[PDB]
């Protein structure tokens, strides 16, 4: 899942990046803010595909699961919140991985694994274990999210 | 294309305080020598991405070409030591003044516009326009390659 890692590292980055030079807007879909992102290249390592439903690329993971970059409840009084990445259907083994090195990575604000809001943005793989869940067939059965400024 | 060569002449810098800070190892692979440059934050404010192939992080430029820093090597007939930038699909316009302000303030030891190997780091406008082939509708045609060490 290194691949995987580097992809919402960098993700992460170039998104920060492009909301540090906005200013008297926000998104308020992901839908719009994941197609931004996809169109100013933020993602070039990820599978880039159509949504569509008016004209909006989607990003989506190693397994086929979607990838949405959306606001944390935009508003707020001052500097601009937050961003959420959020990537679904993912596999067990992989959820452990990607989330304890997310927390390695030490760039979040928070990890989210399913129902587990880890505030504190450290997820051990002893934590991680226990809340990724066990894969159905061929299939990912993990919501991951990983939260930035706010 | 004044805002790449700002990027270009920090990234090298920066690359040529990495290089001198190894002291027992050396990279093989402008994949690995990228990736450990983008971890150390001398990528901050361009756009990068992760490679499938290795799970280390990927350098692009503006117009969505890929910037990929190496090291030297040896092909049994010269050992020009150190390493290369190598930039992509630039546009004609940006070749020739991202070439020439190189040549002008970018401390190298060449300059390489396409197949012609400025190894006297000199290169003018008149050089460049004519080495700078033209672009493809909005697409550029244009590899440009920075040497450090010479």
């Amino acid at each position: 899942a290194g691949t995987e890692l580097t992809n919402y590292q960098t993700l992460a980055t170039n998104t920060i990046g492009m909301m540090k030079g906005v200013d008297g807007y926000a998104f308020t879909s992901g839908a719009k803010m994941t197609d931004t992102l996809i169109q100013a290249g933020a993602a070039k390592g990820m599978t880039v595909s159509g949504d569509p439903a008016s004209g909006s690329a989607t990003l989506w993971n190693s397994w086929g699961g979607q990838i949405v970059v959306a606001p944390d409840t935009a508003g707020g009084t001052g500097f601009n919140n937050g961003f959420t990445i959020t990537t679904n259907k993912v596999p067990q083994s992989a959820c452990v991985s990607i989330s304890t090195g997310m927390s390695r990575s030490g760039g979040t604000s928070g990890i989210k694994i399913n129902g587990n809001n880890h505030t504190d943005a450290k997820v051990t793989a002893e934590i991680a274990s226990s809340e990724c869940t066990a894969d159905n067939g061929r299939t990912g059965t993990n919501t991951l999210v990983f939260n930035y400024n706010g």
